[PDB]
């Protein structure tokens, strides 16, 4: 068994989806019975995303293994049964900081280290490893081409191409194919030029990509075609759609995997895309509509939520519903107050960092309690609500957490270390899937149908549990409990028609093909709710 | 006196309006008193743009001497009131014919006639000739920046750029800039490539257009002067309009033309550029609106018409009516039959070559003649005008032209070689400005105020003296006829409203500002029809 | 007052001589009167030169701060007479671990870190704080135009150009003009390509320097000159030549200088090279000639001995005589034996790390003392000599360092924590110019004729005064120490006619217009031993 290797790269502009792109080919690679697999290069300096905020490049993803990555490691999630790790993803920053780590530790042995070799060899070996073991790996190339932020990335590729041979690897290059209504047509010059970027780099494409928001003629096609040194079978036109989950269906059209598995001499079964055809349809041919109202702080940018909004749609789906996403400002609530929270079937409230308007997240999960409005909290959202809670029904005035009040006088969240009472009396991070001991009785013990469940987490302060037996006596439910310290990991309210809060983040693990009973719980109560209200 | 220059290029992709933009800024330094004038490179094998069809580039302008020109020359003619000539226009082909032809008479005596130096001196010799006696010369090259078909024009203007100094040359890059809705922005990075293009073959942009559907923000043209090495004050903007005469007002908006007087130290006076902005009043405040008729054959691509569909819509700018043209096909009129010809307050029958349809012209002809509907015949279209005149009123059965039908036997249009009558009895192409005598009672001598007028022409085939008595005298007007052989340059129909058709060409001279006599005439009483109708 | 700057770079093929010419230009402008300094960009990851062996980068200069550093920082000090830092030289691992840094530590506030603009800044940044306070800047960029190894200096250089303003900066260009014997002349071709290159990336160069073996024709000069947009006068013929020293005198000869102020707008008095013109007419004449061996380790690249070379031909340079120095692979001694040593004049024992032939280095200090040839020690030099005498001399069986034996038994080096005894009983690095002590009756203070000195060092192990009575008793004269321990800086042998050793590198304060007494001493005794031996 030897690995096959595809690369996938862009030009011209960016924002074409070329993690989506990849994905949707990834999920018929596996649908043809093969063993596909996904890396993300970064063309970033920054070591790791942790450094970076939400607003500046949007949710960042949280991998099994407990790293932190790129966005798109969650999007292959969401085409491909296999699991990302740590090995799929990595940036610019990160590779010099071993080389360097490698200088200072003389392993270089005098020698110079250059750019050619040892930076492209550590690029090489990154790559070989997280390929190793499967029948096909695809590998995306973050930046533009024609850009400097990403050429020593395509340098080692190059090189592994000659290495490898190139009856294993191939060139992908989605570019533009834009619309000019001026002229009423489409024009091709854009991709001309950037199929001769990619050549002065020493990289001849063998697969096309036209994006664009319609169908390109074949003639067009053609005509790029000879401009390229491609075959005209291997120019795939690619439209705007209203799905991602629609384009493996596209591209299985135009017989893209056929052309792969001759490519590579692999015998490859008639590809299943039953899966996405059954969401599709679902997807499309929804019985209701709810409406869901989010409180937050990024909202000004979907991407911060994406993985987020991702899971309410796949609750949507199971539950053939719509679901309109109302983006509320937690300042506004803050400010403005309540009468932002009418008119909505159920009540969102996400994770994150900072404390900004959380007053008014607070307000939120109070009205939403108060009201019973279907209710979801996740991470932060749940800190919130505990809050709200305490302070109104366990009568915790102030409660709050030592990471913005280091004397609440009710720190009902703290650090383990931090634990401690009203009276100052005492006794680093989660991250990754972690098994959590459900109650029988409660209500996501039976979502999942399991004692336990395993779920991912990324956060550092936990529940006091000094103050908590007020807060829980008061009249909340401890849903579940975590492993050895048995932290609240998640709470139901006694009589509230559908309210979850929880410290994991099962956005991450939701799919479209499977959905997310806690998902499909919320929305469905928000139908129930809508009803109801009626 | 130095004569200044500024040349015209665009990369990414083409149809930006190159020759839009240069008119506009021409049309300003002119406005604020300056000696402009303008040439155009055209990137072609071939040598005259009279070898090509209609539906191939459009309509071919004729300039004042006689020559063929790229339509752009008429779009000049519509914004400056210098005149262009044979000089102003040539292509690639034109300079290889005159270089060979120098070659082959011995006139580089033994030497390697090269594309550096000798293709490029043919070039930079006619850009000093053309530019000679102007203050400011604009220059525009066709092609796409990054393609063949133009390098060594690129070349020509590098090298002479250096001769004259960059105290006397700017130059001017047009771009585009993209909106990319997935994204919900547009994107610069094109434009960076474009420049880096120039960059590449010795040209360092001064001004760049960025072209887009909308306004770009002050921020991406300081993103894009940063990267061209361009002040953020020569980074123009420019969006798309619904009307071209508007464009020299959004570059006077933004200070173009007070930046290249200072480029050249020039004490430039104010551009007064009201002559438009009455134009555009006008325009964007119509009192009427009527629906104009145009049978032919080249409808498939407006651009063969596009002279006179300006000159249309300069008529309804003097009448304040909104000009609506429908297209038809000369065939469809043969086949489907006049039906077509209904709704139309006036129809219009334009010139050009092929026999096609031409019989449901005639039919077209003698339908608005006998219906007294508001008639207009430029060239061709009075040749049809012409038969179905002689054939159904003069009873000049087969009345038709020689260049179809040789053996007529009614030959009413032929050769002035080729005049002769029914029984056999007998007794190259005339281009360019020409004086015609009009008859002092008719309405065309009235409609211009003049005893003779000067008109553009462009045809082989002249109304044959033989049988045109019994044409004239079955009750026709010749409203006027040519010089030494009293040609029948135009004439009028009687008893109809108004029913005007004639050999020159109008369209070439009309002007947004101006005007034009023969469509003022044409659509006032498309107009009065309609009124008379309702 | 306001810094001007001069950035050089260079294409087509390495090994052209930046540093050199750049040097040769700031001796010039130094001559003209001016605030000059210079700084260079290093290509390379390594962080640090001190990473490297000798046979990788030749000699790792040392500042006068302790930096290690470019060679060429060492003939920055050979031309122009300000001194060189640490702000003089970084390179590109340098900067991403500064940057890095400080992202880890919150510095880029959640923004993401990339190439443009993060690295460009920090490159940026380093560049204004090496030139300020300066009339001129010299900046040479290191790697070769067109390779990614340097496109983000490039980059930055650009953007630094742009903002500061063309009137304050210069593009200077080295390319090759090689000869084609095959054809009997030389070619220009891939200068033109050079320059396209640099216009690719945006820059534009301003003076072209053709570097070649023999003058280049002003014809073809001149077509460069048409080529590149550049002046025919800004075209330099750079013919090579046996000696740096006679440079300036051609770059002055062209006009280069006065082209340069002309740029800058400065009244730039006359240059007054006449002590070059001393230097260069003492080398081209001198009476006699000495031949010294030079015994070491890494002599199969000259360049790991450069600054010796140099200080020895500086030397030979006052003396007026010629150095013909032998390279000798310390290994060899060791092999063959003593019988290499035989036909020199002097012996000379350069500094380095590792063991390798040290034992033969002995056996040649050895030889040389017993035989009374004008011996000359320099750190590593003087370790062997040390160990020589002492254990030939003083009867210290296996006088040995630590360094190499854990247990010498009579460890006559070492480091101070570690100095002891051959009874065991006992009791970083010194870098830069460090002040000595000399004593008042030894040769070498008189040689300098000063009280104390102060030179550069570069080691980490000392002499062992545990043991030193042992040796200086024994009949060897201490001719320095240094400071708060007094720890032995000079040894000079009480009856050999020339015999000295130094812990500091005095090749690193030697110039070719003042020499240096210690060299100058050296070469002086080569000759007088010479001499009587004939
Ligand atoms: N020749 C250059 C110029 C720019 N960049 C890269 O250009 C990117 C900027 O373009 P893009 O990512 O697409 O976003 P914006 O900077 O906002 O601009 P645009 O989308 O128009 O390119 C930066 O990441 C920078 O690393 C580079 O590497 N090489
Ligand atoms: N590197 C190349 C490739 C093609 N061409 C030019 O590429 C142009 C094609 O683009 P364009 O003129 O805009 O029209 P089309 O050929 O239809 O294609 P498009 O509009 O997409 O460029 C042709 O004119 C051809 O002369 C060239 O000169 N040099
Ligand atoms: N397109 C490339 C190719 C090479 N390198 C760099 O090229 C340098 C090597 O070239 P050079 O210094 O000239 O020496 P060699 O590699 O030995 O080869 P040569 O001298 O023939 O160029 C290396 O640092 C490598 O990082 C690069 O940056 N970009
Ligand atoms: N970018 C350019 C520049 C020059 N030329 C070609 O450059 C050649 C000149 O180089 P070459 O033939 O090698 O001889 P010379 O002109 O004498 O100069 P050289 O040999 O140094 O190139 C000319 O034929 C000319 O056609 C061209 O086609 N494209
Ligand atoms: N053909 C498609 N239809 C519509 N938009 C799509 C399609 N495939 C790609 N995209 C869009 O591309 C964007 C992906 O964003 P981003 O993560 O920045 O892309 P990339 O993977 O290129 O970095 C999404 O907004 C998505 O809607
Ligand atoms: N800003 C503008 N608004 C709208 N379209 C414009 C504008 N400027 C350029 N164009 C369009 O560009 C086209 C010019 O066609 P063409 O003659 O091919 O241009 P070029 O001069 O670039 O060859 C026209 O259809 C015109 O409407
Ligand atoms: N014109 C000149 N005459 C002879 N050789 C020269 C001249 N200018 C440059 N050099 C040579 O250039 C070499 C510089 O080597 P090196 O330091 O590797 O170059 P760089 O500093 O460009 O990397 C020396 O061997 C020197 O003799």
């Amino acid at each position: 068994m030897t690995t096959n290797y595809i690369f996938v790269t862009g030009g011209v502009v960016s924002s074409l989806g070329k993690g989506i792109a990849a994905a949707s080919l990834a999920a018929i690679l596996e649908a043809r019975g093969l063993n596909v697999t996904i890396m993300k290069l970064d063309p970033y300096i920054n070591v790791d995303p942790g450094t970076m905020s939400p607003i500046q490049h949007g949710e960042v993803f949280v991998t099994e293994d407990g790293a932190e990555t790129d966005l798109d490691l969650g999007h292959y999630e969401r085409f491909i049964r296999t699991k990302m790790s740590r090995r799929n993803n990595f940036t610019t920053g990160r590779i010099y900081s071993d080389v360097l780590r490698k200088e200072r530790r003389g392993d270089y042995l005098g020698a110079t280290v250059q750019v050619i070799p040892h930076i492209t060899n550590a690029i090489k070996e990154r790559v070989l490893e997280g390929g190793e073991g499967h029948d096909v790996v695809l590998v995306e190339i973050g930046g533009t081409v024609g850009d400097i932020e990403s050429l020593p990335f395509l340098e080692a590729i190059r090189q592994m191409a000659v290495e490898i041979g190139r009856e294993h690897t191939l060139f992908m290059h989605l570019t533009l194919v834009p619309y000019m209504a001026a002229s009423g047509e489409v024009k091709t010059k854009p991709t001309q030029h950037s199929v001769k970027e990619l050549l002065s780099i020493g990289i001849q494409p063998d697969i096309l990509i036209c994006r664009s928001d319609r169908a390109v003629p074949a003639n067009e096609r053609a005509k790029i075609a000879l401009f390229c040194n491609v075959p005209e079978k291997a120019v795939i036109s690619l439209k705007d759609v209203d799905s991602i989950y629609k384009i493996p269906g596209l591209l299985k059209s135009q017989g893209l995997d056929d052309y792969i598995c001759k490519r590579f001499s692999l015998n490859c079964p008639e590809a299943n895309l039953s899966e996405w055809e059954q969401v599709i349809f679902e997807e499309a041919n929804p019985v209701s509509e709810v409406t869901i109202g989010m409180v937050g702080k990024y909202i000004e940018l979907p991407d911060a939520y994406k993985s987020v909004i991702e899971a309410l749609k796949h609750g949507g789906l199971k539950n053939r519903v719509s679901v309109n996403i109302k983006l509320i400002d937690s300042q506004d609530v803050e400010t403005r107050g309540v009468e932002i929270l009418k008119g909505l079937d159920a009540i969102l409230v996400p994770g994150g960092f900072g404390y900004r308007g959380v007053e008014g997240m607070i307000t939120t999960a109070r009205f939403a309690r108060e009201n019973n409005i279907p209710y979801l909290g996740i991470c932060l959202g749940m800190q919130v609500a505990l809050i709200d809670y305490a302070r109104h029904v366990a009568n915790m005035e102030n409660a709050n957490s030592t990471e913005f009040v280091p004397d609440c006088k009710y720190p009902v969240v703290a650090l383990i270390t931090e634990w401690r009472d009203e009276n100052g009396n005492v006794e680093t991070m989660r991250l990754g899937a972690q098994q959590c001991q459900l109650v029988d009785d409660s209500l996501v013990r039976q979502l999942y149908n399991a004692p336990t469940i395993v779920e991912r987490h990324r956060h550092r302060y936990e529940v006091n549990n000094m103050l908590l037996k007020q807060i829980e006596d008061a009249g909340l439910r401890v849903a579940g409990r975590s492993g050895d310290d048995q932290l609240v990991e998640i709470i139901e309210v006694p009589n509230h028609p559908w309210f979850v809060a929880c410290q994991f983040h099962p956005e991450f693990t939701s799919t479209p093909r499977d959905g997310h009973p806690l998902f499909a719980g919320f929305v469905k109560a928000a139908s129930e709710f809508q009803k109801r209200q009626a």
